[PDB]
């Protein structure tokens, strides 16, 4: 996958899938906007990113900052008048208990952030997505979103509503050039442990940099596919299914 030439803006960059997110794309020459919480987190991701043929730009902010995003979109739009690939990585699990349980403060926060502001960012660089001769979404959920695991209410829910934002934009969008995906990266060693999956082995739980190898499939030209689920442990794309 040659992504020579391209522009990706990669949220929660700092850490997890989002960190060998960012390294992925740059392997594959992309150039990439790296947004996340903290300045530190990004000069780490940069000082490997540098040790490849490349460099990044770094953009601390809080996702929660909404006026932020949008100013971040006109910066895009300014320097290179487009975005190529978008993936959409910043979350928070909030707090593992009943739904009656969960503190309120935790309940707006795994909202603002898992959802809100991925709408937040959707909405600011949805025209520069439009203006690459193919522009890419890849919306990091998780499994849980569909199989509604016991105390896992509030995430669970944010996840399934960025899910069909995700499908409702693909569909706005399917006779243009712009794909729009899901992502369901599974279970890593590190990263989302507790959310391997039943039948799942904890000790052969894939490496965070291989599930990111396979999600960078998502920022492929060449892709055809739009309003799918990308399942990174099954490696294939899913067809959602109407209750019945
Ligand atoms: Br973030
Ligand atoms: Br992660
Ligand atoms: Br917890
Ligand atoms: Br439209």
């Amino acid at each position: 996958i040659d992504l020579t030439g391209r522009l990706a803006l990669v949220t929660g960059a700092s850490r997890g899938i989002g960190y060998f997110l960012s390294l992925e794309l740059a392997k594959r020459g992309a150039h990439v906007i790296a947004v996340a919480r903290t300045v530190g987190g990004l000069e780490e991701l940069d000082d490997e990113i540098r040790k490849l043929g490349s460099s990044a730009t770094l953009v601390p902010l809080d996702i929660t900052d909404m006026e932020a995003l949008d100013r971040l979109g006109g910066t895009i739009h300014e320097r290179w008048g487009k975005l190529d690939i978008l993936v959409a990585n910043a979350g928070i699990l909030g707090t593992i208990s009943p739904i009656g349980h969960v503190e309120a403060k935790t309940f707006e926060k795994v909202m603002n952030i898992n959802v809100t502001s991925v709408w937040r960012l959707i909405r600011s660089v949805d025209p520069l997505l439009r203006a690459s001769d193919a522009g890419r979404a890849i919306m990091l959920s998780s499994g849980v979103a569909h199989s509604c695991r016991a105390f896992w209410g509030p995430y669970a829910a944010s996840k399934a509503a960025v899910e069909v934002m995700a499908r409702c934009w693909a569909e706005e969008t399917k006779k243009m050039k712009l794909k729009i995906n899901s992502v369901n990266p599974g279970a890593t060693r590190t990263a989302m442990r507790a959310q391997a999956m039943p039948g799942e082995d904890p000790e052969t739980l894939p490496t965070p940099q291989s599930v990111a190898e396979k999600i960078v499939k998502l920022a492929d030209p060449k892709l055809e596919v739009t309003g799918k689920l990308f399942d990174v442990r099954q490696d294939r794309f899913l067809d959602y299914h109407m209750p019945s």
